[PDB]
């Protein structure tokens, strides 16, 4: 029964005391993951032209660049590696290549920054030759649990290599479950999975497989028979039940803001720990306006905002360093 | 979510620090602190209270000497007891609405030096009256309702006067709220806020504040078995107009913070309380319990879903957050 | 629709009789367990100073006082040893001697107490001597399922001297159900398990561990590996959850009142038989400023209450039997 | 929660009476319990009722002898049911308000003796009128609500000033709470409580109490088929300003006092009526069952949500309570 | 927001016709299963004072009164047999005889009356010479599994004699499902289990005790080690959730007036088939008050109508035939 | 409740009838039954439908003829429904609220005849307009809100005046419940029903009522694809007054019948209107289904939650029932 003139919701916005008061969400720097882009070789940094202000750094120059992340309090980095294109396969072996990309990067950290939470990613796709994030049948199909047999040998490497989350992004059906039956038995009993429960089949990946370098194999194919269609909320609940009860640690929603109503649901349903990927469409978008004054830099701690008033606990964000700054000061 | 062990381990986000950070659920920042601060009547003086170890009670000059601090430290608002001499207390409670009260006096000046700073008075007759009950009383010592209303509402309308933002009725009278807010919007006062005190308990928790300003309640205050009532408290509350509610006391009231937060969705205020403070404090500097139990007793609030805490520990506890 | 004037909740305020009328729990002394610090050896008393009241108590001493706490119906103890110094070890083997502290004083209780409920603490903190709840790695860390085959023993040991009641307390995952599965296979059909299920890492313990004399053990030792985080209410569901899955017949909230919302959302959740410990740190709290003159005594019952409303079945509580006496009066 | 035979087996806790009583989800206490009891009009004289063995008439001074031991037992409350001489019935109910009526004399005689004791007078008709129904009739033999109201009205205000802590509209008038209630406050009886009798059914179960007080209503009194029914019924009573809900009869409608508690919140009572009393002792002095069976209805009347109970067995249970 | 005078809830009790449109329950004679008492023997009627009204039959008057009660269309009886003193034993080997009474009994019905449903009562209690509903261990304590073993050989006994409904009343732990798992593997896939899930340690079964001649027997026993506390209420809901997991085609709470609060929360919470025993006690305390003319006949339907408004899909009840009766008429 | 096969199986309860009638979830029976009944305005006569067969138009007399059986079957209320001569249609409506209009006859003949039937009369100007829209029309053809309601309240109190039991108004005006509640209070019309059209739909299920009475809706009657506009649309019912709430059409609405008893708890009918009634009976007259599918309709209303249901099957119903 709450009514204007007793009820006047502008009396606590009257002040900057009483709006901080009555704030509801409070971003901070635990809240922030970054995803890095990472190169084989030495002494090499590479810009991408669609992620402005983003590069692909060689394993040298990430752990130069990682003293600051550090430093800035980021507790997690997720790695994203740039395959060169002569170890790109049908069968997708790179992925579990212990002196991969990935698994060298893992090492190299879990070294030099020992309290630094690093995210490998398992899922084929960097590694095939067609870019689909599985092992393709006769039928140009993505078999579900053949790809789940490479996934669980990447994930093991992932371990082996002293990564202390592993997300499996691959969005093929049990795999959560798979990996974590493996992890188990292997004696791997703390590795977190961070599992890609609702990742949509999105048009805002493409600056992503760019930098990464799978935009080339993937050209115009499709993911639809399974990454999720856009257009369905209800069906994330039940990706989600089935990757809690498979034995994730955490659960994710990717892309980012345009699933912000995803987020909530999923939060409000589940009470467990939520993630959400504010994707290289999402930053470019955000960049490309910034960088033409069409937004004020502003724009960046909002729509972090958004996500830990949708419900999240952290964020997978390429902005997790100049916000970081931000918020510090 | 059928999750089972061992393919679901909880330990496992516990296993490093950054995993513990990423899946917190709750942080304690300044802006959730409001800091009580008992005020003397004079100049050039402070009082230590037996009973509230740490806690000076101080003249407005030394209030706004520390008030510097205060600032510095981000804490958003203070909460303003004064400190009333005696000869200034009476039957009818008049110097709840004087002009030139310690309360009205500091809210003047705080206002002044410290534009930013949030001042909460305190709406309520017991500073004011011979016998220290929150109301007037009848013949037969019945603290009255409507009668003590008119008064709140002189004092409430003496503190938007001096330039209070918000306005905190403390006395636990059936309706205040809808009272205030009407005299306050008949005035022109339309954005002062009305903090209520809507969920405030019959407690053995205030014996130490009785001590810091120098002052039974069960027919006005609630019974604390009872928490459904809570609910019914807040609701009127809200309905009558509150911008904010609160429970008081709090850490043993942590269920009812967290009922009237899921229930109402409205900004939820708790009082960790002079005896809550003076336990822990004790406690402390005994040697029977680590410092840590600030932080951690001031965490359990927000976890419970309060938006802010007045809580005497408001100035150490940002001190170690800005560590 | 309720509005003042024609609602105004003072009216049953009002007196005594109407208060009572709609007086939402009353505690009771079926709500009072208490916690008892036992001694080695014969006429042994000793005080603990930041626990201003309360003795540690050899059996004999323990079966001389016991005497009274059933006299005024307190339904059960809670049995903490306190181990020698000399039978702490790595291996934590104490724990699961037949002829250990806590199982001499549970032969002897059941004895001469029948009716008498005697709960068990199972954990390898009084027995270790780094003063972890558990095992620990060649990194320090406290092993889970290692811990939990020691558990097993423990808790064997005290179906075997007669406990109706075992609590894990240790954090361990799985253990409930681990216990639970040793006890149906040895036949101890209704030993209940009153599983310590959402038991914070906290400070508030500080003088319990003075008391049994783990302090030194763990001087500065944390055990955030295993306890929960203070910050996290969610969380406490999915342990509890998993808890009652793996057959607690009880539930517990630990401490106590920085965490009666735990309380509250555990019994709403679950419509469990749920418990909460008052705990040390809680009691000296209190006590102290009872004895400096800062709180009245009315206070003890009035933190029990808190308890009651919040929705426990019952409480530990150091002052059952101060509270017994008042109840009782 | 995935709990299963046999890693769960509900029967470890049963297994002792300690963990029984650790488990036990509600205690009933004499402060749950409220005596209804029979008024007479004369001195030294007390009458047994036929239908209700057991159960004494008695005049106000016996009332006063027996009181004593009442609240030597801790029963908060009593509700009067006078016994009204024929004499004195008519159409219009004027002795309903008649300020030495039966229920006016004993409360002022309780008030002044007893002066904590909880006195609960019946706001009703029915005792006054010739043809004993709950309202004034109009000449089609249907009971008028808003007429009626109008004699409750008056009947409230004379229990108010008599001194009753609580009045109980047990009429069943549509909007008489409201009414009421704004009648007591703009007389100033600001702190009577009112005890609505909300969801009260066209049963049975009363045969024994006409016998008792010396007097069909299904066209204001509930249909027993009706369950959501009772919910507006409450809900309209708490909104017209009921301090206390009540649901009557009693066993046979403890699933309407759940309903009632889970969805309102609020202070909920039950009475356990003449007919459910009568069958009880009847059956208890048949040797049919055990006595245990009177502790055993009252204990679910609380397991099902209530507050308070009317029970004529209150002084029995208060008695085996203290015990 | 309704509110008097725009809303009057009298209106649509104005007329019987009216109150005919709202009412929100109706009794008809599809609620209404018969309890009967079953003697040995031939032609023998015995009156039972705790009772009045109601007559211990032998197999051949039991099938000459089922006439009427078919005629009447009560849907169902639930066979209660009279153990001759003789046949009672500590193993209760009478309880699984293929010429126990109860068994005889089915037999004879079922082949007289195909079409009338006929439960059967699950219990040892009839045939164990200490009364209790379990087989006693050297404590005297009612042991769980061993006296499910022996309600297993009863249940199949029943189902060989063609029972369509079998009806557990004996409160031991998981004896639904270890009767379930036991039919579905002799091949009685279609023979229906009526739990007593939430049956009560109460005092309102004195007269039954009187009519089946288990009183004796029990003496002053009590059955608190299994039957449930009258002052619980969410355990009922675990009890039942167990019952329906364990294969219960029906579950029953028992007694009845006195637990309708559990009735709906079991019905609003599940949504299962739901019954309800108004038992002996309830019979004799109306029976007693309509004999001495203390309450109307009228409280017979009232009784039965609490029942199906708090939400029981059918009630086990001595009045089945009277109320069949007038609900006809 | 992790019920899984084969410890579960549902077809056990199905296996025979005794167990398909203890869960048996819900029953028809004819105190669900209100028949719809054409009238027409002269004597000794009786008119077929063609798009309504069996049904036929009846003369007042013959009404009260038919009303004899109708009685003798239990069927509880008549809902009647004017036919009127085309001379009395206007643009004004004024038919509606004649005294000697056809429905008021109809209800002082039935009311005096047989006075337990209850008798819903229809509030609506579409019988009495020219142009057959449920309202008032402005110089564009819209059907003017307020100006219909006045008219309305006129025919509500013509109603009240001739006996009616329960008035509908089916007219889908914004408003127009409260506006004849207050009017029936006013007019001391105290206990007159109100049976609100709540959720009625633009549908093209009702053309054979238009064929039976002798007479787009759209910007007044609800667009089909709306469901959670029909709560906002019973909420407000409700809150002006009405007793009882109505989905019309039926069947191919069931799903909001149910929304509006889960959400509302309140009576709650439904029409199983003409259209409904046509396909039906045709249907069956072609051979195409069984006249099974007539108790399995009105069981589905049931079912969703219906009190009670408008149907021109309520006479083969309440026979087939009765068997
Ligand atoms: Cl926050
Ligand atoms: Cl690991
Ligand atoms: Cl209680
Ligand atoms: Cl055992
Ligand atoms: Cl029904
Ligand atoms: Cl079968
Ligand atoms: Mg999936
Ligand atoms: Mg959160
Ligand atoms: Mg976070
Ligand atoms: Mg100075
Ligand atoms: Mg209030
Ligand atoms: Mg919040
Ligand atoms: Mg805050
Ligand atoms: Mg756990
Ligand atoms: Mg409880
Ligand atoms: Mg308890
Ligand atoms: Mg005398
Ligand atoms: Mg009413
Ligand atoms: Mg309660
Ligand atoms: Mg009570
Ligand atoms: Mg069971
Ligand atoms: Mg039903
Ligand atoms: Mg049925
Ligand atoms: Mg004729
Ligand atoms: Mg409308
Ligand atoms: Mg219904
Ligand atoms: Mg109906
Ligand atoms: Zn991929
Ligand atoms: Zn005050
Ligand atoms: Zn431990
Ligand atoms: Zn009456
Ligand atoms: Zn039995
Ligand atoms: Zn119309």
């Amino acid at each position: 029964n709450r009514a204007y003139p007793y009820t006047r919701l502008r009396r606590n916005r009257r002040d900057d005391f009483s709006r901080r008061l009555v704030r509801e969400n409070v971003l901070t720097v635990d809240d922030l993951i970054l995803p890095v882009f990472v190169l084989d070789g030495v002494n090499q940094r590479e810009s991408i032209p669609s992620m402005p202000g983003v590069e692909r750094l060689s394993i040298d120059q990430l752990l130069i660049e990682a003293e600051e992340w550090v430093a800035l309090g980021i507790p997690a980095l997720a790695l994203f590696p740039v395959t060169p294109v002569e170890k790109k396969s049908l069968d997708a072996a790179e992925a579990y290549n212990p002196e991969g990309i990935a698994q060298r990067a893992t090492r190299a950290l879990r070294e030099r920054f020992p309290e630094l939470g690093i995210i490998t990613d398992v899922c084929l796709d960097p590694f095939t030759t067609h870019g689909q994030c599985g092992i393709l049948d006769d039928d140009g199909y993505v078999l579900n649990d053949v790809s789940i047999d490479v996934l669980v040998r990447q994930a093991l490497s992932h371990a082996e290599a002293g990564a202390q989350v592993v997300a499996p992004s691959d969005m093929m059906d049990g795999r959560i479950g798979a990996i974590r039956e493996a992890l188990e038995s292997a004696g791997h009993t703390n590795v977190r999975v961070m599992a890609y429960s609702a990742k949509y089949a999105s048009a805002y990946y493409g600056p992503f497989r760019d930098a990464v370098g799978s935009a080339s194999n993937l050209g115009k194919g499709n993911k639809a028979t399974y990454q999720m269609d856009p257009a369905n909320s209800d069906e994330a609940l039940h990706e989600v039940a089935a990757d809690l009860a498979e034995g994730a640690d955490m659960v994710m929603v990717k892309p980012g803001m345009p699933y912000l109503d995803i987020v909530r649901r999923v939060k409000d349903e589940f009470r467990a720990p939520t993630f959400v990927y504010q994707v290289s469409g999402e930053y470019a978008m955000h960049m490309g306006a910034i960088q033409n004054g069409w937004l004020a830099e502003s724009v960046i701690l909002e729509s972090l905002t958004a996500f830990k008033r949708a419900g999240a606990d952290g964020i997978l964000t390429y902005f997790a360093k100049q916000a970081a700054e931000q918020l510090r000061r």
